């Protein structure tokens, strides 16, 4: 008829296929032709007799359009032609069927020459397999934004039925082409059939945990409540592909545990070619300095590896080396100064654990019936000798006395951790003081362990005080070392894995099952969900599993992920909001005359100043976006899909805490904006701040040690005398050994790197994600408000008064700053939790 011209853009498999990228009249676009991809339009305006929008005639792709519109690197363009029975109406969706054996990546479709109407865009960005591998036809929709009620009457069957496709039926073993999003428990970490069973985390009150994407594999012979090892399913469009093999960071990790870590083991324990121990701090450094000399046979196996090439330089071919962790401009600090040990609690890798003291001595909230007294044995008199004239009550009232308190987190797991074969750790407490130049000063480090029975005086506590001169400075350095083993343990499992990765995948599954492609709050939030179900999947398979990388490298060992469950009991959604986090830890006082409505107790607390400007910027954007679509609390009350999404996020996603009073409703405009802000703050900035500084500070194992293998040496004993004689063997003897150190440095380096692409906070995958010029305009104000913040990061970093912003390591805290480039940067806030 008056025939609608259509334009399809797609990408073959292989431009995004790692394997085909690495390689494991002429015309190729000519084959996606004839009877190979067909398409049918669906009407937003006209209906059949049951009330559902019309479907109009299956028409195959016409020609390979050779020219660039603009396209996008490896994109191939094509035209389809649809006729016009006038009475069809304007198309608001289409159905696509591929008849080819192999999938492709559909990226867009545009519709031209609709008489009376302008060009209709579709933002597709989805893998389309051969029809026969799909339940029913794929439906792609127009980029217009609609609440449930506002959906065109013709498009409602279509909108509400495609959901049912995303939810599936809660049964069956999922296949890779499938897009079914659903929930299961973490019962896939252990291998019981092989002797290494782990407790089922989730679905219990003894073992609470966020639920995760259901995979549906067969059961274990030993425990048919646990699922077998196999390859992890993620719903197909959650596995994001790439042009460039260096950007498949998951392949880099898969190859770490598989190819490399076993060669390093062959090297240390086959013939001992390189020793299992370090003898000095120069040895640990001569890995990013000269490098570790491995034989040519081990190097020549790592040197070809198509996905580990950015992570180390294998070449030199007798040596494996690198990278210099950013704790080097000064090599003598990180690893050593007292003012940097304290500076990293507020601007380091783990910046949101630190409380303020309000009573002295410090307490325990543990349970006196189960753990004994547990109160800190540190006295007024230990603190005060370094408080420079200040009495503890003076500092308590002037909000100068602070703490890093790992007592209650560790003491429950320390009988079990200390009876593991190569471990002998403490549950630590570190008092910090705020000096007049605005710097933190460690005053004392207490070290506890239950000793045997474990509900009596067990705690067995010692207090170690600051020292510059003698043996006492070596016992301080070993006390600070035990403190940072707790801290590294906690950061990995709690600050990073649980409070960002594990806790998000519930909302990510909820959004896909209950908010249509068409939904206002799907468009807002979906960027923040990119590649989270995918690194979580690999993590459940290769990092978080039995005798994997986090258990081998961190103190709790087999009890690691179980530790994040005990700590999960205490996770509060509403406390994940940075002002609420800050206010609850004593580091912010709620103030109306003040800045972000809070007065900071430690004013040069670099993270909280990242934080608050990226927090208000996120919140101003969500407040303005929500305000475009929900005019009234009644609109937030009336959204049939938002209620459903949120009812499920809580009750099935975070099911083991569904009953908590702190869980918000979705009855007002302010409740939507803040739930969405916390989710947007978690996925973008929280993760940035606790992920990208990992190889920067933890790249030196002397700075951030992960394992603790001996207690403080006993006086008048052979191992104490070796602490007087060779202090750096007494240290290295305490912390992570050579094999564990090369497993550690090697994953936290991959995890600290940004891909070429990545998409940072004020960015979006495509410009036309919505047809709302106002949503797009308030998104460019958001982008512009974030470049301003970069600008004030760079000047506070250039401001010499703000000491904590650089410190002895002379590292400008830039983990705050949205913009960054590939890799190794100590900068950059992604949209998502993408590694
Ligand atoms: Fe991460």
């Amino acid at each position: 008829g008056q025939k609608i011209k259509g334009t399809v853009v797609l990408m073959p498999k292989n431009v995004l296929d790692f394997n085909a990228i690495t390689s494991i009249v002429i015309d190729t676009a000519t084959s996606f032709l004839g009877r190979n991809i067909s398409m049918q339009l669906i009407s937003a305006t006209q209906t059949d007799g049951s009330g559902n929008g019309k479907v109009g005639k299956e028409v195959y792709l016409e020609k390979h359009l050779p020219t660039l519109p603009t396209l996008g690197a490896r994109q191939d363009a094509f035209s389809i032609f649809f006729e016009w029975d006038a009475s069809f109406g304007i198309p608001g969706a289409f159905y696509i069927k591929n008849f080819m054996t192999d999938e492709f990546f559909l990226v867009s479709v545009k519709l031209e020459d609709i008489p009376n109407h302008g060009t209709i865009e579709f933002v597709c960005n989805s893998w389309v397999y051969n029809f026969r591998s799909y339940k029913k036809n794929r439906i792609f929709f127009v980029n217009d934004t609609y609440l449930p009620s506002a959906t065109p009457a013709p498009l409602l069957k279509y909108r509400k039925e495609e959901f049912e496709v995303l939810r599936g039926d809660g049964t069956g073993k999922r296949k890779d082409f499938d897009r079914i999003y659903d929930y299961d428990v973490y019962n896939d970490l252990g291998n019981p059939d092989g002797g290494d069973p782990r407790p089922i985390l989730g679905g219990c009150s003894i073992y609470p945990y966020p639920l995760r994407v259901r995979t549906g594999r067969e059961r274990t012979r030993t425990d048919p409540n646990s699922e077998k090892p196999g390859e992890v399913y993620v719903p197909r469009d959650e596995n994001f592909g790439h042009l460039k093999s260096s950007d498949f960071l998951t392949y880099g990790i898969k190859s770490l545990s598989h190819d490399v870590i076993p060669l390093f083991k062959s090297a240390i324990f086959q013939l001992r070619v390189t020793s299992s121990e370090f003898e000095s701090f120069e040895d640990v450094r001569s890995l990013y300095e000269g490098g570790i000399k491995l034989p040519t046979d081990i190097l020549s196996q790592i040197s070809p590896l198509p996905a580990l090439k950015e992570i180390f330089r294998t070449d030199g071919e007798n040596v494996l080396q690198f990278p210099p962790p950013h704790v080097a401009k000064v090599s003598k600090s990180g690893v050593m100064t007292d003012e940097e040990f304290a500076r990293e609690v507020i601007a380091g890798v783990n910046p949101n654990v630190i409380r303020r003291l309000q009573e002295f001595p410090p307490k325990s909230t543990l349970d006196p019936t189960l753990y004994g007294d547990q109160t800190s044995t540190i006295t007024k008199e230990q603190l005060e000798i370094n408080m420079g004239g200040v009495t503890v009550e003076e500092a308590l009232s002037t909000q100068r006395l602070f703490i890093l308190d790992y007592q209650d987190a560790f003491i429950p797991y320390l009988t079990r951790i200390n009876s593991l074969p190569t471990a002998k750790a403490y549950a630590t407490r570190t008092i910090l003081f705020l000096k007049d130049d605005g710097t933190l000063k460690p005053l004392a480090i207490e070290l506890s362990k239950p000793h045997p029975d474990g509900d009596n005086l067990g705690p067995e506590s010692i207090v170690v005080l600051p020292a510059t001169e003698g043996v006492d400075s070596t016992i301080w350095l070993l006390a600070k070392a035990h403190v940072i083993v707790n801290d590294s343990g906690y950061h990995q499992l709690v600050s990073h894995w649980l409070n960002t990765h594990a806790v998000m995948e519930p909302f990510a599954i909820a959004t896909n099952r209950h908010l249509s492609v068409l939904h206002p709050i799907y468009k807002l939030l979906y960027p923040h969900y990119r590649d989270t179900i995918n690194i979580n999947g690999l993590a459940r398979q290769s990092l978080i599993n039995a005798d994997g990388i986090i258990e081998k490298s961190f103190l709790p060992g087999k009890y690691s992920i179980e530790m994040s469950s005990s700590v999960y009991k205490n996770w509060v959604f509403t406390h994940q909001a940075l002002p609420a986090d800050l206010v609850k830890r004593g580091l912010a006082i709620e103030d109306p005359s003040a800045p972000h409505g809070l007065r900071l107790v430690i004013e040069d607390y670099p993270y909280a100043v990242d934080g608050l400007e990226i927090w208000d910027a996120i919140k101003t954007w969500v407040h303005e976006y929500v305000s475009l679509y929900y005019p009234t609390d009644a609109a937030v009350q009336q959204d049939t899909e938002l209620q459903a999404w949120w009812k499920e996020a809580v009750e099935k996603g975070h099911g083991d805490l569904k009953e908590k009073p702190w869980w918000p409703k979705k009855q007002t405009t302010e409740d939507l904006i803040q739930s969405c802000s916390i989710i947007v703050w978690t996925a973008s900035a929280l993760h940035a701040a606790v992920n990208f500084g990992q190889y920067p500070y933890g790249g030196l194992i002397l700075n951030r040690p992960t394992l603790a293998r001996r207690f403080i040496p006993a006086e008048g004993t052979p191992e104490y005398d070796e602490m007087v004689k060779n202090p750096q063997k007494a240290y290295l003897r305490t912390i992570t050994p050579k094999f564990e150190t090369l497993i550690d440095l090697s994953v936290i380096e991959i995890l600290s790197r940004h891909a070429s692409d990545e998409i940072y906070l004020g960015e979006r995958e495509t410009p036309n994600w919505t047809t709302d010029k106002k949503a797009l305009e308030a998104f460019k104000r958001f982008g512009s408000k974030l470049t301003g913040i970069e600008g004030k990061i760079n000047a506070r970093n250039s401001d010499p008064s703000l000491r904590n912003r650089t410190g002895p390591v002379q590292l400008p805290y830039t983990l705050l700053h949205r913009s960054s480039e590939e890799g190794l940067t100590f900068k950059g806030i992604p949209n998502s939790i993408s590694i």
